């Protein structure tokens, strides 16, 4: 996007210079993917296994921990598309996990 930054310029703006990846744009097909709420990571990636309407079989994509979760607590993904921006609007998922 923009000029890269010194030691002091990159104190000034953000990083501009963000990047793209097949793997996470593969990935993709894992629709399922949803954030999941944690006292450690504050939230984390898991997936839609059995839909319960209300609850979810909800599965981590970490620790495989089969987690039978409700919707309204499962917080829909958001792709490293919009990381860590320079304004905090640009972000799709105006979610708490983002």
């Amino acid at each position: 996007a923009q000029k890269p930054l010194s030691d002091d310029e990159k104190f000034l703006f953000v990083d501009k210079n963000f990047v793209n990846n097949p793997l996470a744009q593969a990935d993709w097909s894992a629709k399922k993917l949803v954030w999941v709420p944690s006292e450690k990571h504050g939230f984390e990636a898991a997936s839609i296994k059995e839909e319960k309407g209300d609850e979810v079989t909800v599965e981590l994509q970490e620790n495989g921990k089969k987690v039978t979760l409700s919707k309204d607590d499962i917080q829909k993904m958001n792709p490293p598309k919009f990381s860590k921006v320079e304004d905090m609007a640009e972000l799709t998922c105006l979610n708490e996990a983002s």
